[PDB]
């Protein structure tokens, strides 16, 4: 008798899942399991992103009840619960989505030993990405792109990416009944409370295979908007209805297939002949995604400076007060602040609102190393992934992939482009919400009757600026220059 195991890491859905597929092949019983630890807090993460998964868990069991299962959450670590699951449950088959991350390439070939010692078929397809990555290398003779153009004209000499696989079936084979590690009171999926946190998500943005199609749909709805779109010419101080699909913490956690967003882009592109090309388009931001995992993944210490052959060795310097206000969003700058308190609050900004946060602190104003950025967008971003996160932080500090170190953003003027009101200012920062838009970027600059009519005098109820911007910037291009000619 066959009994399968398919476990659940990454890949939170039940459409293109060929992990899932397999385990049903000729399977007497399924056990769908997630391993949790219930430790990690003690011992970084938000309530925001943990709630997030905690909502794809939920979804996922509500879609397997719905076809006679149910979702096992099992707690402890993979290296401790599987050898016991595999004997209890008579386990042949063990089958999960492929993953490339650092820590998943420890942990999956400890599992993998396990399962061969208790005589466990180990499936492991590739889902997660459009295409496998290591074929993408080894096709372009062994090494990997370095540049979007090269990887671009890579995939099209491969080709489209795999078809999405089928749906599930209706009915799936449930867990054995009456199995001690399968009870019901410690397979259940847990709240945000029972976790550890104390306060609570403050995040728009629900999670789950069943709200990732939803906003899909929702995107596609308007076919002139898919085929024209632009990554560069889009709105970031857009809130009420942001100006990009909003789908990175779907496609982080698996709640949305890759391979079917990128089979409904090509739909679209075949009745829209003047659709966009990449790297600009839809396309091309999955082909951004990509190729940051293609790189990522075959280089050591990517998400470092130190050691990494990729990312040049920059004096970073070492201010935690600096990057303490930038951390606390009190640095002054209205635009910066409100980005920085929408990453608290919401977990996701647009892509040139990261860019502007990112600049500032890096090779803009501050001076301060991406690695330390980074490791307060890794606590509060809901979509945060190993690869995308540390490529683009290189990317804004002109370490890697980037090398114009002339082009710095104005903390002042960037925003008013977009949001000459500060509307999007208003929304996050309350506090300057009676002040009139000729300050609204730069209220040390308002007289006191206005900042005193307004409610909100400068270094009272909003911080002044913490550097003066046209100083500050003309440091940096020139410690940055310097940097470039002691490379070679
Ligand atoms: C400093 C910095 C850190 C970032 N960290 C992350 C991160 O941790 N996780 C993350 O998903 N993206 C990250 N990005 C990329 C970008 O900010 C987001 O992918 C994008 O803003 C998400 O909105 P969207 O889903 O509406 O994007 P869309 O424009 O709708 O793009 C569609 C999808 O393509 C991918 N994508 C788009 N732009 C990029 C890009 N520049 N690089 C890689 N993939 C891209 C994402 O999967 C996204 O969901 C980072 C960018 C910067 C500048
Ligand atoms: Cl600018």
């Amino acid at each position: 008798v066959k009994n399968s195991i398919i476990w659940f890491r990454k890949g939170l859905r039940l459409h293109d899942n060929p992990a899932l597929l397999e385990a049903c092949k000729d399977a007497k019983h399924v056990y769908p399991v997630f391993v949790l630890d219930p430790h990690f807090l003690q011992q970084k993460v938000s309530v925001n992103r943990y709630n997030f998964l905690l909502e794809s868990l939920e979804d996922l069991q509500r879609s397997f009840q719905a076809r006679g299962s149910r979702l096992l959450v099992l707690r402890g670590k993979p290296e401790e619960v599987f050898p016991r699951v595999f004997r209890e449950w008579g386990v042949t088959q063990l089958c999960f989505e492929h993953d490339t991350e650092p820590y998943a390439k420890v942990r999956d070939a400890a599992v993998r030993r396990l399962a061969a010692e208790a005589g466990v078929e180990v499936v492991t397809p590739i889902s997660h990405t459009l295409y496998d990555t290591d074929m993408l290398v080894a096709r372009n003779g062994g090494a990997a792109p370095l540049t979007m153009q090269s990887f671009t004209k890579l995939v099209d000499r491969v080709g489209d990416p795999p078809a999405p696989a089928p749906d599930p079936p209706a009915a799936m084979p449930p867990p054995a009944e009456d199995m001690p590690s399968a009870a019901p009171a410690a397979t259940g999926v847990p709240t945000w409370q029972e976790v550890g946190f104390k306060e609570p998500p403050l995040t728009v943005f629900k999670g789950g295979e069943t709200e990732a199609l939803a906003r899909l749909e929702a995107a596609f709805q308007d076919p002139k908007w898919v085929a024209g779109f632009q990554k560069p010419d889009t709105d970031p101080s857009a809130w009420e209805k942001p100006a990009t699909t909003v789908l990175s913490p779907y496609l982080k956690f698996g709640c949305l297939s890759a391979r079917l967003f990128h089979a409904r882009l090509l739909e679209v592109y075949r009745r829209h002949p003047a659709h966009s090309q990449p790297p600009v388009s839809l396309r091309g931001q999955l082909l951004w995604r990509e190729f940051f995992y293609t790189v990522g993944s075959t280089t050591p210490n990517f998400h470092r400076m130190a050691g990494n052959p990729v990312c040049k060795q920059i004096d970073w310097d070492d201010n935690p007060e600096f990057l303490a206000a930038w951390r606390e969003a009190r640095t002054g700058f209205p635009w910066i602040d409100a980005i920085m308190t929408q990453l608290v609050t919401w977990g996701w900004m647009h892509h040139l609102a990261r860019h502007s946060v990112a600049c500032f602190l890096t090779r803009g104003d501050l001076y301060v190393s991406w690695e330390r950025g980074m490791e307060v967008f890794e606590e509060h971003l809901i979509d945060q992934d190993h690869y995308l996160n540390a490529a683009n932080w290189m990317w804004l500090s002109a370490s890697a992939f980037f090398s114009q170190y002339f082009r710095v953003y104005s903390p002042v003027v960037f925003g008013k482009k977009y949001d000459p009101e500060g509307r999007f200012i208003r929304k996050f920062l309350p506090v300057l919400k009676d002040m009139p838009a000729k300050y609204i970027y730069e209220p040390w600059t308002a007289p006191l009757e206005v900042q005193r009519k307004a409610g909100c005098v400068v270094g009272r109820d909003y911080p002044a600026p913490i550097v003066d911007h046209a100083v500050a910037s003309k440091a940096c291009i020139a410690r940055m220059a310097a940097a470039y000619r002691r490379s070679k």
